[PDB]
């Protein structure tokens, strides 16, 4: 039925917004710490981000609790989800948060990230990268419900490997994949291609995750002491 999924819909979109705070409504602020030049990394832009980069990975997890059937997937499953997409939820997130005049990226708690910070706080060479994968992410002009949908989608994904019931994946993937469909053009029916240039962005979005992980590999050396304990669930995959 119909009812169903605009159901799915709502709680999707309220699942988002609990876990993740829209960027105008956000007390933003900023920081002096290494705003200047590029340099390898400074280590108290790299305490703070990390501090946060684990706090979002709680906030995805919470979401992925909340989004219909995913708890009565094996917890097996659910961890191998979670280990497998949780960078790309993390890199599409700070994506929804550029600002593009100010040539920033904004976190959760409100802090306010140049390029140059951002590179300095771990970022590194692929700072650019994400930066640009931010900014071709603007013409899509998503919302909301948009990227929660998109964020579960990549999500419930049955291709994943330790997947112990990969066909009840699937069909828990099915009615998030109708309900994008029917929301994205419902919003803007002049727009009949925004579809299915979401679905193929969780391509450009896996991709520019294997180079983050790629990056957590150097960074590593970079750092004095181990990386935080969910950052390194994470990139267990
Ligand atoms: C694996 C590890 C720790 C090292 C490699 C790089 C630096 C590439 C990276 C990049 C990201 C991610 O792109 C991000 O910043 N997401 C992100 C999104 C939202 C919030 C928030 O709203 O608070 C915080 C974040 F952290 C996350 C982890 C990592």
């Amino acid at each position: 039925l119909s009812p169903q999924l605009e159901e799915l819909i709502t709680k999707v979109s309220k699942a988002h917004q609990e876990t993740f705070p829209s960027l105008c409504q956000l007390g933003k602020y900023t920081t002096n710490s290494s705003a200047d030049h590029r340099v390898q990394l400074d280590l108290g832009l790299w305490d703070k981000f990390s501090e946060l980069a684990t706090k979002c990975i709680i906030k995805i997890v919470e979401f992925a609790k909340r989004l219909p059937g995913f708890t009565g997937l094996s917890i097996a499953d659910q961890i191998t989800l979670l280990k497998a997409a949780c960078l790309d939820i993390l890199m599409l997130r700070i994506c929804t948060r550029y600002t593009p005049e100010q040539d920033t990226m904004t976190f959760s708690d409100g802090l306010t990230l140049n390029r140059t910070q951002m590179h300095n706080a771990g970022f590194g060479p692929l700072t650019d990268l994400v930066f640009a994968f931010a900014g071709q992410l603007l013409p899509l002009e998503m919302d909301d419900t948009e990227t929660g949908l998109l964020s579960a989608i990549c999500l419930i994904c049955g291709d994943r490997m330790d997947l112990e019931e990969p066909e009840k994946v699937d069909k828990l993937q099915e009615p998030l994949l109708e309900a994008l469909r029917l929301y994205a053009r419902r919003r803007r029916p002049s727009q009949p291609y925004m579809f299915p240039r979401m679905l193929m962005k969780i391509t450009d979005l896996r991709g520019i995750s294997t180079k983050g992980a790629e990056r957590a590999i150097t960074l590593k050396m970079e750092i004095p002491g181990p990386m935080p304990p969910l950052i390194r669930e994470m990139l267990e995959n």
